[PDB]
C-alpha cells in the first residue's frame, strides 16, 4: 500500500543516516505507526503544528513535517537530517534546532513509527515516533548517543 511504501521509505532513509553515524538500524513498530498516524490525522484536522503532549506518547520522541503537497518518505527524512547543520560535535548536547537530527541518529533508540495525513487544502502532515526517546539531557548522553558522521 501507499502507507506501507511511505513507512519503508522513511525507515530506509533513517537507517542510511544511522549507518553513516555509526549506530545500529531502527526497526518499524506497528503500534508506533498507529500512534504517529493518529497524531498526523489530528494535525491535518486542526493545523496546529507543534509537538504532541508528552503524556500522549509514553516514552517516545517525535519529529514533525509539513508541506503544501504530499510528502515522500525520503524528503521527510532528508529534511530532518539536515538539522545536523546546527550541531557542534565539540559541544554535545540538546538544542531545539538540532532535535530533528539527534532523534534520527540517537544510538539507544531501537524502533520507530511514522504516519502521514492529508488536509483538505492538499497539504500533508507527517509524524515520526522514536522508542526509547532520544535527546534526554543528561551529562554524557549526547556524546555517547550522537556520533559524528563517517
Amino acid at each position: 500500500s501507499a502507507s506501507k511504501q511511505f513507512h519503508n521509505e522513511v525507515l530506509k532513509a533513517h537507517n542510511e543516516y544511522r549507518q553513516k553515524h555509526g549506530v545500529p538500524p531502527l526497526k518499524l513498530c506497528k503500534d508506533l505507526n498507529r500512534e504517529a498516524q493518529q497524531y498526523s490525522e489530528a494535525l491535518a484536522s486542526t493545523r496546529i503544528l507543534k509537538a504532541s503532549p508528552e503524556s500522549s506518547r509514553g516514552q517516545c520522541g517525535e519529529n514533525l513535517a509539513w508541506a503544501s503537497y504530499d510528502q515522500t518518505g525520503k524528503e521527510v527524512a532528508d529534511r530532518w537530517y539536515s538539522a545536523i547543520k546546527n550541531y557542534n560535535f565539540q559541544q554535545p548536547g540538546f538544542t531545539s534546532g538540532t532535535k530533528a537530527f539527534t532523534a534520527m541518529v540517537w544510538k539507544n533508540t531501537k524502533k520507530m513509527g511514522v504516519g502521514k495525513a492529508s488536509a483538505s487544502d492538499g497539504s500533508s502532515f507527517v509524524v515520526a515516533r522514536y522508542f526509547p526517546a532520544g535527546g534526554v539531557v543528561n551529562e554524557g548522553f549526547f556524546e555517547e548517543n550522537v556520533l559524528p558522521p563517517k
